[PDB]
């Protein structure tokens, strides 16, 4: 079906290097000239998701409802967004955004020490720009589902742009269940709400102040879910301030209806930034 408000022409296309294996499907790096039809041939690097060579008529699909998916939600300045397509004369090629410094959690494990080692300041930011996207994507009836540190992308610029959003019987055996990321009672039924996507977003705070920490250190997973309904929570992370934390705490509520909505956090830290630039 054509849609030329999105079309790029295959000509302005340059497709470059893989970029690795196995968790947003095949990607590959390219440059694009005029993606922007009005800033004439300005170039851009982009990303590119493409189907495999043995792809299926299903997988099409797929990938074409992923776009559309895209389409609909719409642009926000914190998540992978969609810069057009080529649909037309060749294989499906779907553009979004670029993000240079690879994932959040890697992101974050190469600063803990260097030049580039990321101050508190830095951390309270890159939580506030997730904290953004996610506001914007409940606005949009979007849920999550899997967020995570390994699912939130930093440009060049140390833009955070949440990713693997749009895509999303379990009572039969035939990327593990993130556990460790799911509030109680989207453990206990496997359902999913913007609720237990605001306790998700309390664990990766824990992991932005650890700087890429893995969450419940030494926790079975079959002890896990007794452990949390009995009242346990993970320990304040060093350096982590004590509002940082009751953030944590408050999205980690038992209650999904009393934890703070995405709106409320994107204050709260607001809030934490401008407290922060006053104790230092
Ligand atoms: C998975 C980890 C891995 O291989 N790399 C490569 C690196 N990478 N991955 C992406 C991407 C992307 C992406 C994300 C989406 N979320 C939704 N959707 C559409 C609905 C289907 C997409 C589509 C794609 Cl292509 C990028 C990027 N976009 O720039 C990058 N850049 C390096 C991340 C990770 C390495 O991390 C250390
Ligand atoms: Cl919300």
């Amino acid at each position: 079906p054509a849609d030329p408000k999105w079309e790029l022409s295959r000509a302005r296309l340059t497709l470059g290097k893989p970029l690795g294996e196995g968790c947003f499907g095949q990607v590959v790096m390219a440059e694009a000239i005029g993606i922007d039809k009005d800033r004439a041939a300005k170039p851009v690097t982009v990303a590119v998701k493409m189907l495999k060579d043995d792809a299926t008529d299903k997988d099409l699909s797929d990938l074409v409802s992923e776009m559309e998916m895209m389409k609909m939600i719409g642009k926000h300045k914190n998540i992978i967004n969609l810069l057009g397509a080529c649909t037309q004369g060749g294989p499906l090629y779907v553009l979004v955004e670029y993000a240079a410094k690879g994932n959040l959690r890697e992101f974050l494990r190469a600063r803990r020490s260097g030049e580039e080692q990321l101050t508190f300041k830095d951390l309270v930011s890159c939580a506030y720009q997730v904290a953004r996207g996610m506001e914007y994507l409940a606005s949009q009836k979007c849920i999550h589902r899997d967020l995570a540190a390994r699912n939130v992308l930093v440009t060049e610029d140390n833009v955070m742009k949440i990713a693997d959003f749009g895509l999303a019987n379990l009572d039969y055996y035939k990327g593990r269940l993130p556990v460790k990321w799911m509030a109680p009672e989207a453990l206990f039924d496997r359902v999913y709400t913007h609720q237990s996507d605001v306790w998700s977003f309390g664990v990766l705070l824990w992991e932005i102040f650890t700087l890429g920490g893995s969450p419940y250190p030494g926790i079975p997973v079959e002890e896990l879910f007794k452990l949390l309904k009995e009242g346990h929570r993970m320990d304040k992370p060093a350096n982590c301030t004590h509002d940082l934390y009751m953030i944590m705490r408050e999205c980690w509520h038992a209650a999904p209806s009393q934890r703070p909505t995405f709106k409320q956090l994107v204050e709260d830290l607001d809030r934490v930034l401008t407290v922060t630039s006053h104790h230092h």
